[PDB]
């Protein structure tokens, strides 16, 4: 309900975010791998590349679904 | 509305807290989709990555619900 909505509008603001700011997905990604580092060696790196492809598959699917279809996705919405 | 991911993310993770209390089931489907990716590793790690998820969700389920929505936001890239 609420969650739906918090959810497609974050969904929404990320979708204008990476289709208008052309340093939002890079800046991410990199803080994200970055926290990776927390996983120790060995792991740390794993983090990392399924960082660098789990953003490329979520601009995609993103770039091509509806906010709330997305939200559907992980049970925020429906 | 146009609004501000930061903020979005932080009201978000507010109301996950919430819905978790209410209901400890609420982020399985989350979870699950975590998981899911782990095959975007390609054969091998895909292993690694799914018996290490689901190793540590419920702690990670745990560490989240102590932390302050903005904390996690902020770990997450979303914030600052
Ligand atoms: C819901 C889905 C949950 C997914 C499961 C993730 C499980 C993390 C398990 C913790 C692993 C053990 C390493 C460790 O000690 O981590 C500590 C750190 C706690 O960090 P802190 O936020 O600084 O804590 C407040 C506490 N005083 O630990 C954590 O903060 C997190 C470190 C990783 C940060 C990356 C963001 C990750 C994206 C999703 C993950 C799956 C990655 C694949 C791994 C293959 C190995």
């Amino acid at each position: 309900g609420d969650v739906c909505q918090d959810c497609i509008q974050m969904v929404t603001d990320i979708q204008t975010a990476v289709r208008t700011n052309s340093t939002f997905v890079q800046a991410l990604v990199e803080h994200v791998k970055e926290e990776c580092d927390r996983l120790g060696p060995g792991m740390a790196d794993i983090c990392k590349n399924y960082i660098s492809q789990y953003s490329e598959i979520a601009i995609q699917m993103m770039m091509h679904m509806q906010p709330k279809e997305i939200c559907a996705l992980v049970g925020f919405c429906d």
